[PDB]
C-alpha cells in the first residue's frame, strides 16, 4: 500500500527528529532488527542513523546513494556495507525496507525483491569468560545514545516522507507523535494530519 499510520514530512531545508536514551538505559545488542516505509526523488541522502555514545565507535546508518538504497554499519572491526543495487527507488513513489543484523551476519531486502546475505577451577572458569566476553562486544552494538533521524546532521538531508519507523522495539515516529519526554524536533518536519476515513 501506501505510508499507513503515523507520518512525517521533511521539506526545504530539512529538519530533525532525534530519540536519546536516559545515560543508564543505553542498550548494547547482539542482534538489531530495522524497517522504515520511505518516498523521495533524491539521488542522495541520509535516512536514520544509530550512534554509540560519545568517544566510542559503534554505528548503524541507513542511506541513499545513486538513488539505491543502502546500510553501512561497524560494531568493532571494519566497516561493513550492503546495497541493492539493482532496483532504482528514487522515483517519488512509496518503498519499504528491513534490515537485521545478527552478529556478524546481516541481511538487506527493499520491497518484494529477493533478501541480500552477507557472511579447572574457580578462577580459570572467571578468567576464560572474561576472555570470551572481550572477543563478543566485537559483534555486538555498544552503548547505543542516540536514533537521528532525518539527515541533516550528516550534512546530506533528507527531502520526502517518512513512516512506520521500527527500531530494535520501538516505534519512534509514533512516540514523537505522542510527545515523548526523550523526543527532540527541529527545523521543517510535519506531522500529517489523520484521514477524515473517505
Ligand atoms: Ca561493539
Amino acid at each position: 500500500g501506501g505510508h499507513a499510520g503515523t507520518t512525517y514530512i521533511f521539506s526545504k531545508g530539512g529538519g530533525q527528529i532525534t530519540y536519546k536514551w536516559p545515560p543508564n538505559d543505553r542498550p548494547s545488542t547482539r542482534a538489531d532488527r530495522l524497517a522504515i516505509g520511505f518516498s523521495t526523488v533524491q539521488k542522495e541522502a541520509v535516512l536514520v542513523r544509530v550512534d554509540s555514545s560519545s568517544g566510542l565507535g559503534d554505528y548503524l546508518e541507513l542511506h541513499i546513494h545513486q538513488g539505491k538504497i543502502g546500510v553501512k554499519f561497524n560494531v568493532g572491526t571494519d566497516d561493513i556495507a550492503i546495497e541493492e543495487s539493482n532496483a532504482i527507488i528514487n522515483d517519488g513513489k512509496y518503498h519499504v525496507v528491513r534490515f537485521t543484523r545478527s552478529g556478524g551476519n546481516a541481511t538487506l531486502q527493499v520491497d518484494s525483491w529477493p533478501v541480500i546475505e552477507r557472511y579447572p577451577y574457580r578462577l580459570g572458569r572467571v578468567v576464560d569468560e572474561w576472555l570470551l566476553d572481550k572477543g563478543r562486544q566485537l559483534t555486538i552494538f555498544n552503548s547505543q545514545a542516540t536514533i537521528i533521524i532525518g539527515g541533516k546532521e550528516q550534512g546530506q538531508p533528507f527531502q520526502g516522507q517518512l513512516s512506520g519507523l521500527y527500531y530494535n522495539g520501538l516505534k519512534v515516529l509514533n512516540m514523537a507523535a505522542e510527545n515523548d519526554a526523550n523526543i527532540a524536533i527541529v527545523g521543517n518536519v510535519r506531522l500529517v494530519g489523520e484521514v477524515p476515513s473517505s
